[PDB]
């Protein structure tokens, strides 16, 4: 499974949505969730990420460990989002700014 780690919160360009061949990504206020069981593990949406906030499931940091079981637990009780959509008004102004997960909003 892929992961998405902290730094989409508050960023949520969507970018990841438009490459997913098995649309395997829930939509949350602010970020987004990959689903581990519908997950190919193609890859292909990592290089797409402007936040650089997804990752395999093995190379997840070990501090962001947090991130793996959040993503399966959001993916249960959030909505699929299939199509792109233009990002948070402020996304670049918290892109790469750490800690972000205390800002999650469910
Ligand atoms: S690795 Fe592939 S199947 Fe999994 S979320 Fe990324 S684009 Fe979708
Ligand atoms: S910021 Fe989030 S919405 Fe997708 S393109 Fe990156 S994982």
């Amino acid at each position: 499974a892929f992961v998405v780690t902290d730094n989409c919160i508050k960023c949520k360009y969507t970018d990841c949505v438009e490459v997913c061949p098995v649309d395997c990504i829930y939509e949350g206020p602010n970020f987004l969730v990959i689903h581990p069981d519908e997950c190919i593990d193609c890859a292909l949406c990592e290089p797409e990420c402007p936040a650089q906030a997804i990752f395999s499931e093995d190379e997840v940091p070990e501090d962001m460990q947090e991130f793996i079981q959040l993503n399966a637990e959001l993916a249960e009780v959030w909505p699929n989002i299939t199509e792109k959509k233009d990002p948070l008004p402020d996304a670049e102004d918290w892109d790469g700014v750490k800690g972000k997960l205390q800002h999650l909003e469910r």
